[PDB]
């Protein structure tokens, strides 16, 4: 029926699968879904056994799991583990330098010393400590195991070739990669120590609790930190290499069975986790430690759908093991700040895009992606670098870790003035529609400029959250065009676009414009910009569908119930909005912003005619890459951050909502708990 294959790394995991899946057996219904154990040599094996099908789970360390996700395996993380505790569960721990108590030697003394490692690639045994000596590892830095071989004298590196680098493997003759071989893994690396083959050992910090029940005996050890003073083994906090995430079971990204593993897992755990006591333990067995999963876990949480393999080891841990493959050596450098690379969503945004590299002789450099998410999740994992966004997705990128760089200001030409308040959000309706109004709006048909965005959801639904307390607005309209809403709710019934109710170009009804045009011709009210009827009555607009507008054909509505004129935004609307800001990530915010102050100087307002030469704020369409009433880009000062820049009134209403998100890039970057 429901079955899953369980990638057992030899022997001893193997034996440990079979009490597993009798055990299950037991407990589950005659569907629950049943485990299979297949026995492979190394978790190399099991990574091809799982793209091939031949099995569908086997839990690894995150430096396997960025192995495990490249091509042509693709697999991706599903079920993480967690450590600590049930109450305060963590999904990183420390990598750690374990030495003897009296061998003196500090961190920046390894060279020449002989190595216990848990095995190639693998986070705290290889990835953390040579990552740290590589710079100054022998010149010929490739191949590394030739280097790393040639710099300790001697070392157990489980998993390397030592037909080829046969000093990685000298404290253990074959470089075992599975728990048959006694020096492989966290307690392989320990005993490496303990048994006095070796001078350090590259563990994590829970490794000599997990061997040593005793404080007598740790006291045997101490720890290396980066400064090069030694501690204790409980002073971990203070003397680590670094901080690591969670190893996790991966799956095939397509096909995986995700569901059914993580259903055995989540029973798993009820039955047999930490807490309970048996004879079969989940997080122990007599046979071995760290069989099938860490013996130091405390149990599962399920891994956010939208997020592989980049995403769930983050930024710094994937660019650190990048470098490390990479050869890269940061030495003394200078100037990374050649280029920088924006990202566009859609056709137009990328013609323009496009059109802005050449004119500038490749300082800006144009990577494309359909959705908003997509395009932070690129610059995110450093596919791009920069892009602008309405401040319900700064929020977004600011949970993801970007930062702002610099605002777009649209009161004023002089770009030395400090950003805005914001902008005036407002609702419009139909002069011709006598009924409509504030307190009305249940049942009617509604326009917004994407779901997330400030002026067309956060704002209003926010404020009709309030009022009716539940999230299914799709049930509180009637009907709706919200683009990047599900296609097949109300909301997305009024849209009309090439591409269906994206959250882009491609729908019509997108943006302030679209919701404009979606006001005018199918609903009876539209979330926007106080600017966005001027912007598109009185011939401002050219489309045959706006050309013959009047702002008088409109009103707002007021909170308190009535109706004004446009003209009246000021004293008529919901609330205001932080302006759009320019995001990037912290590593390269500086290079972004100068050249973003540069390009602004002979591409920015001053610009006499845009048909010409080269305009940023200009745009063919309708706000492409920026707002068409974008005036100058300014600096922040000061407001460095997300929760600055956006203020707190912003930051506790989209707060508010948090419970009705469907971000499935929010829920990636709120998963991790640090
Ligand atoms: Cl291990
Ligand atoms: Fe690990
Ligand atoms: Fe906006």
């Amino acid at each position: 029926e429901k079955t899953v294959r369980w990638c057992a790394v030899n022997d001893h995991e193997a034996s440990k699968c079979a009490n597993f899946r009798d055990s299950m057996k037991k407990v589950l219904p005659e569907d629950g879904p049943r485990i299979i154990c297949v026995k492979k040599a190394s978790y190399l094996d099991c990574i091809k056994a799982i793209a091939a099908h031949e099995a569908d789970a086997v839990t690894l360390d995150a430096g396997l799991v960025h192995e495990a996700g490249l091509t042509p395996n693709n697999l991706k993380p599903v079920v993480a583990e967690f450590y600590g505790s049930k109450e305060n569960p963590k999904t990183f721990y420390y990598a750690v330098a374990l030495v003897k108590k009296g061998s003196n030697f500090q961190l920046n003394e390894l060279q020449g010393k002989k190595s216990c490692h848990t095995g190639l690639g693998r986070s705290a045994g290889w990835n953390i400590p040579i990552g740290l000596l590589l710079c100054d590892l022998p010149e010929p830095r490739k191949p590394l195991e030739k280097a790393v071989a040639s710099f300790f004298s001697g070392s157990c590196v489980p998993c390397a070739d030592g037909a080829d680098f046969p000093q990685l493997c000298q404290l253990c003759p074959g470089c075992g990669c599975s728990s048959v071989q006694p020096y492989f893994g966290y307690s392989g690396a320990f005993k490496c120590l303990k048994d006095g083959l070796g001078d350090v050992a590259f563990v994590k910090q829970e490794t000599i609790f997990e061997n040593l029940p005793s404080k007598d005996e740790r006291d045997q050890y101490e720890l290396l930190c980066l400064d090069n003073t030694r501690k204790p083994v409980d002073e971990y906090e203070q003397c680590h290499l670094a901080r690591v995430p969670s190893h996790a079971v991966v799956a095939r990204s397509v096909d995986g069975k995700e569901d059914l593993i993580w259903e055995l897992l989540n029973q798993a755990q009820e039955h047999f986790g930490k807490d309970k006591s048996g004879d079969f333990q989940l997080f122990s067995s007599p046979h071995g430690k760290n069989l099938l999963f860490k013996d130091s876990a405390y149990g599962f949480f399920k891994v956010p759908p939208r997020m592989d393999a980049n995403l769930y080891l983050g930024y710094e841990y994937v660019t650190a093991v990048r470098n490390l493959r990479e050869g890269i050596c940061p030495d003394p450098l200078q100037d990374e700040c050649k280029a920088v690379k924006w990202c566009a969503l859609g056709h137009h945004e990328r013609l323009k895009c496009d059109e802005w590299s050449v004119t500038s002789g490749g300082l800006i450099e144009c990577e494309s992606a359909e959705t908003p998410e997509d395009c932070i999740a690129k610059i995110m994992n450093g596919e791009a670098d920069a892009m602008s966004l309405d401040g319900g997705y700064v929020y977004i990128a600011g949970q993801c870790g970007l930062v702002p760089v610099l605002a777009e200001n649209y009161e004023s030409t002089d770009c030395k003035k400090a950003p805005e308040e914001g902008y005036l959000s407002v609702a419009v309706v139909k002069k011709s529609n006598p009924d409509i109004n504030w307190n009305n709006l249940e049942g009617k048909k509604s326009c917004h400029t994407a779901v997330d965005r400030t002026a067309g959801w956060n704002i209003p639904m926010g404020l009709l959250y309030n009022r009716i307390n539940h999230c299914r607005f799709d049930e509180f309209f009637r009907q709706g065009c919200a683009p990047g809403s599900q296609k097949n709710s109300s909301l997305c019934e009024l849209c009309v676009g090439p591409s269906v109710c994206a959250p882009n170009n491609r729908e019509g009804y997108y943006g302030y414009t679209g919701a404009f045009r979606c006001l005018v011709e199918k609903g009876d009210v539209a979330f926007v910009k106080s600017q966005t009827v001027l912007q598109n009555t009185g011939g401002r607009n050219s489309e045959p569908w706006a050309k013959d507008l009047k702002e008088e054909d409109f009103e707002l509505l007021c909170l308190d119930g009535t109706r004004k004129p446009v003209s009246e935004a000021h004293n008529c609307h919901l609330a205001k909005a932080p302006n759009h800001a320019v995001v990037s990530r912290k590593d390269k915010a500086a290079c972004v912003k100068q050249k973003l102050l540069d390009l602004q100087v002979e591409f920015g307002n001053t610009v006499a005619d845009c048909s010409s030469k080269f305009c940023m704020f200009h745009s063919k369409t309708k706000d492409l890459l920026f707002r068409d009433d974008t005036k100058c880009l300014v600096d922040l000062r000061g407001k460095n951050t997300y929760e600055k820049y956006l203020g707190a009134d912003y930051i506790k209403a989209v707060s508010n909502l948090r419970k009705c998100s469907t971000s499935r890039l929010l829920e990636a970057c709120t998963f991790h708990k640090h």
